[PDB]
This record gives structure tokens, sequence and C-alpha cells, in this order.
């Protein structure tokens, strides 16, 4: 259950608009994300992560080596500089974006062909859920 290699297609999805405000993401663009299909693509190569989020108007892409801290310019979202580090807690991948946000991060359970993914921000968070392609 450490494997989140593949193509992931969103079974549900909680809570996103409120985990978007404690980011500050403009509320006029919050209304047209909550509209857009997401697709996370990931490519797992020992340490080695690429992970490619898009919809039809907006892309997040982000590479990290686990364990190894990396500056971090969320350009295409918030537009803050963080420090973010991703480490496994057992089967738990977790990631910690140090910066002007408190509780900054994502934690990814995978349980076969469900990916279980909990972005957080302040006091919100947001759950999704994606299936395996
Ligand atoms: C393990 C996966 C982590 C991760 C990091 C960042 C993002 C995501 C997943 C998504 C797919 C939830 C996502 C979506 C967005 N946009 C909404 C504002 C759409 C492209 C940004 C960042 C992440």
């Amino acid at each position: 259950t450490r494997d989140a290699n593949g193509t992931w297609e969103m079974e549900s999805n909680e809570n996103f608009e409120g985990w978007m405000k404690a980011l500050d993401i403009d509320f006029a663009l919050r209304k047209i994300a909550v509209r857009l299909t997401l697709t996370l693509v990931i490519d797992q190569d020992g340490d080695n992560f690429k992970v490619k989020c898009t919809s039809t108007f907006w892309n997040y892409d982000v590479d990290f080596t686990v364990g190894v801290e990396f500056d971090e310019y969320t350009k295409s979202l918030d537009n803050r500089h963080v420090k973010a580090l991703v480490t496994w807690e057992g089967d738990v991948l977790v990631s910690v974006q140090k910066g002007e946000k408190e509780n900054r991060g994502w934690k990814k359970w995978i349980e076969g062909d469900k990916l279980y993914l909990e972005l957080t921000c302040g006091d919100q968070v947001c759950r999704q859920v994606f299936k395996k392609k």
C-alpha cells in the first residue's frame, strides 16, 4: 500500500471550498474550480515523485524526493513560498509545508484501488477519494 503510481480519477471531494478559502483563493475562481473535473497522475520511482494535477483551466505540478526538504512556490495556487517535506509514516505519505499558513500540507493513504487524500490548511480539511483508472 505504498505504491501511488497511476492515473487517478476523482470519486469524491468534500470541503474543497473551505480548504481553498483557507488558502485565500479568489472567491470567483473557487466557484469555477468547484465545477472542474480533476485528474491526478503520479509517477513514483524510489524516493522520487512527479505529481501532476490537471483540469481544463488549472494545472498543479510538483516533483519531490521523499526525505528531502524543498523550496516550493505555489505559483498556480496561492502563490506562496513554503518549505515542503514529504515522508513516510508507516504506510501514510505525509507532506508538511512550513510557512505562513498553519497546519498546511496533505496526507495520502493508498488502499489498493483507492487513494484517500486529505489536504489541510489552518482549521480546514478537504477529503478527496480517487480510484485508479
Ligand atoms: C498526493 C497528492 C497531493 C496533491 C497536491 C496538490 C493538489 C492535489 C493533490 C489536488 C489534485 C487536490 C490539487 C488540486 C488543485 N487545484 C484546485 C485549486 C486544481 C488543479 C491544486 C492542488 C492540488
